[PDB]
């Protein structure tokens, strides 16, 4: 099918990480085309959904999304082909502090996340899961966002609630915590927390908190508060993220269009 790679066209060159899902290799597809190659353990997904969703997920096409090639499903382990993205994760990235990144930086790289997510917006797909980690970073320093809709597939226990111990609670609503409630607006709240991730270059939300404690802190109504390097336009945005109203926080047009606003004013 369209969405089936032939895994004899690829050459692996080197190891990218090994982690629970599996291993990551950097590679060449039929000897030209940089790729990225994930090595699915066996266990950790549901492989049929998977494979029936990647269909959708091909179809997504925007400049700021980590690009889904194909799928190698015809042997074990399942090999699941992507963008190959020279820098990396975006959290290691901003904890890098050699980059010695301006502000007017650090607004581009919320801005890159921002069109991506204004594009998944306006295709009815929620990313689930947005947050630093989920973010990739290439040899141009642009900033594209990875793993749209994984977490749906994942059959960790530990990751698939509100009450696991790898559930993302720092950058989950109140009503995601209290009732499961997810919507676009939970994506919404989740980017204003990357927006603080961004601004506080790599720092852990609530980073003196526990997660229940955190679950606590936001259920009571207390946030974030504003990164030092972040203006209080930039700091307005994040926060308007937060309300406790779901329907009352922006979607991603309105803050694309804030941000691109406060990167014209701090210019
Ligand atoms: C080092 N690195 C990259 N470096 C350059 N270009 C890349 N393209 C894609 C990834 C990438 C990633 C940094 C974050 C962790 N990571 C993942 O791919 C995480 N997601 C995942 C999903 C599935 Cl389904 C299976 C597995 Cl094993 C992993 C590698």
């Amino acid at each position: 099918g369209s969405w089936e790679i032939d895994p004899k066209d690829l050459t692996f060159l080197k190891e990218l990480g090994t982690g629970q899902f599996g291993v990551v290799k950097y590679g060449k597809w039929r000897g030209q085309y940089d790729v990225a190659i994930k090595m699915i353990k066996e266990g950790s997904m549901s492989e049929d959904e998977f494979i029936e969703e990647a269909k959708v997920m091909m179809n997504l096409s925007h400049e700021k999304l980590v690009q889904l090639y194909g799928v190698c499903t015809k042997q074990r382990p399942i090999f699941i082909i992507t963008e190959y993205m020279a820098n990396g994760c975006l959290l290691n990235y901003l904890r890098e502090m050699r980059h010695r990144f301006q502000t007017q930086q650090l607004l581009e790289m919320c801005k890159d996340v921002c069109e991506a997510m204004e594009y998944l917006e306006s295709k009815q797909f929620l990313h689930r899961d947005l947050a630093a980690r989920n973010c990739l970073v290439n040899d141009q320093g642009v900033v594209k966002v990875s793993d749209f809709g994984l977490s749906r597939y994942v059959l960790d226990d530990e990751y698939t609630s509100s009450v696991g111990s790898k559930f993302p609670v720092r950058w989950s609503p109140p009503e995601v915590l209290m009732y499961s409630k997810f919507s676009s607006k939970s994506d919404i709240w989740a980017f204003g927390v990357l927006m603080w991730e961004i601004y506080s270059l790599g720092k852990m939300p609530y980073e003196r908190f526990t997660n229940s404690e955190t679950a606590e802190h936001i259920a009571q109504g207390l946030r974030l508060y504003r990164p030092h390097l972040a203006s209080e336009k930039v700091y307005t945005i994040m926060y308007s993220c937060w309300h406790e109203k779901a329907d009352e926080r922006p979607t991603f047009k309105i803050l694309l269009s804030n941000i691109l606003d406060v990167m014209d004013e701090e210019s």
